[PDB]
């Protein structure tokens, strides 16, 4: 089993992740990420944008099954985070998602 929270923390600590819908979309447009993670309650059209561009640039996208409050909280942030890009998984096996 993969523990999402453990892997997100491991990737955040030892790799590089970029946070936010707008950056995630931009990374998707550019092919500059290995994985894109979106929250279950991300605005559907934000979710569509990401999927559309990530399919075009060949980036895998994963839906975290929790909300964007929890995603931001997992990341140590006092606000919601509805998506994020894994640019470098670091030591994690997060790209298995």
């Amino acid at each position: 089993m993969v523990d999402f929270a453990f892997e997100l923390k491991k990737a955040q600590d030892t790799g590089k992740i970029v946070m936010g819908a707008k950056k995630s979309i931009q990374y998707a447009k550019m092919g500059g990420a290995k994985l894109i993670i979106v929250a279950r309650n991300a605005k559907p059209d934000i979710k569509e944008d990401i999927e559309y561009y990530a399919k075009l640039s060949g980036i895998p996208v994963y839906e975290f099954e929790g909300t964007s409050v929890e995603l931001g909280t997992l990341l140590g942030k006092p606000h919601t985070v509805s998506a994020l890009a894994v640019v470098d998984p670091g030591e994690s096996r997060i790209l298995a998602l």
